[PDB]
């Protein structure tokens, strides 16, 4: 990449690609952010539900059954809370930093280059203006010098910008794969830990509660017939 | 429960207890509803993220890596979606019906009793009014008959109300245990199915992506030194 024409040409392609990269990563940032918010809210609601079950007693066999449910639910809420903090740290942080630091840096340097470029166009236009007239040896030297200094400035800001565009090609891949790896690793711990808490003893408990429920339903139907009898007698 | 005084007394206790039951179940309804909404949003955001990863190609080795992530994520989004529909059906439905049908029925019957009671007070007051004066054999018979019919009406609405208060004692237990059992059963399938999708081959894939990421980081650092050299030459 020997000269300015070629580099400027390649800069345009890197810039168009950086625009597509920004559009896709912003969409990914938004989707992941919805996952993060939902998992955070799900942890809080699951912990609130376990908290409420404990508060039942603050109005006894039911009390105790609710305590066991509350204990299992609190274990699952811990899984959800650890997953939330790992999603924030290993998934949200990387995609957020790519958007807030890298993509912003690209726009900033693009603008610094735009201004240095406007400044050089002004010097070239002023050179054209002063070329059309008989004038000072001094202003001639100055207008020429301004072309050189404004072009050097334009070139330097262009390369600062092109270097970041080139590095963006790498950050793009890292910022795509890092949050996905972080997300997946956190899910593996969450499903494994949760799944172990949900054992065969817990299933025995659930089967028995199921039976307790069917029994209450039967007793209800039977006591409704007594109460209807009691109503007729009182009438 | 031989007579009206006793029954009315016991009705007051059932009514106070129904008020405490409504306050607690409404709080439980609200907590569970937050769990339901969060799990629904989490399923949609997880499926949207897998959808976006597939769309990457619609701008190749990255393409393929993103496809594998998208496949694993779509499997987890299926777990989340089945859990959502089971939470709606086995947890939200029972606590919702207890609140929208049972608790509402209690308030309705309580009001029907309140009006029948106001009507009897009016007949008793009218009996007092007509007792203080020399008047018709007919109005006397009528005002007496109105006391009897308004009291019978008051008593019947009272018993309709007391029977529902008594049955509420059973529904209360069923509506507490049913959603909790439904919730827990759905969680067991979700963690088991999810956990199996997250196997040792998937862990091999993740370890290799981790390596791919560290390699991109190295290549980046190295290509940045080349680009800085290229910049100096172009200047």
């Amino acid at each position: 990449l020997e000269d300015s024409p070629q580099t400027r040409s390649l800069l345009g392609v890197f810039e168009e690609d950086a625009t597509a990269i920004s559009n896709y990563m912003n969409q990914l940032y938004q989707a992941m952010h919805r996952i993060y918010d939902a998992q955070n809210e799900l942890s809080a609601a699951t912990h609130l539900t376990s908290k409420l079950l404990k508060e039942y007693e603050k109005q006894e066999v039911m009390s105790s059954t609710l305590q066991q449910f509350s204990k299992v639910i609190d274990e699952l809420s811990s899984c959800h809370a650890v997953l939330s903090t790992q999603l924030a740290d290993a998934m949200m942080f990387p995609i957020t930093q790519f958007k807030e630091r890298d993509l912003k840096e690209i726009l900033t340097l693009k603008e610094v280059f735009q201004i240095a470029s406007n400044d050089h166009d002004a010097a070239i236009n002023r050179y054209s203006r002063l070329s059309k007239k008989r004038e000072n040896d001094k202003v001639k030297y100055e207008v020429t010098e301004d072309v050189y200094t404004s072009r050097k400035k334009q070139h330097q800001t262009m390369m600062h910008y092109f270097c970041a565009l080139n590095t963006l090609q790498y950050k793009k891949k890292i910022a795509l794969l890092e949050p996905l790896l972080g997300y997946m690793q956190a899910q593996i711990s969450f499903f494994k830990m949760g799944s172990e808490n949900l054992n065969e003893q817990l299933e025995e408990f659930l089967a028995n509660i199921g039976t307790s429920v069917q029994n209450v339903r039967r007793e209800m139907d039977s006591d409704i017939e007594t109460m209807q009898q009691t109503i007729e007698d009182l009438e």
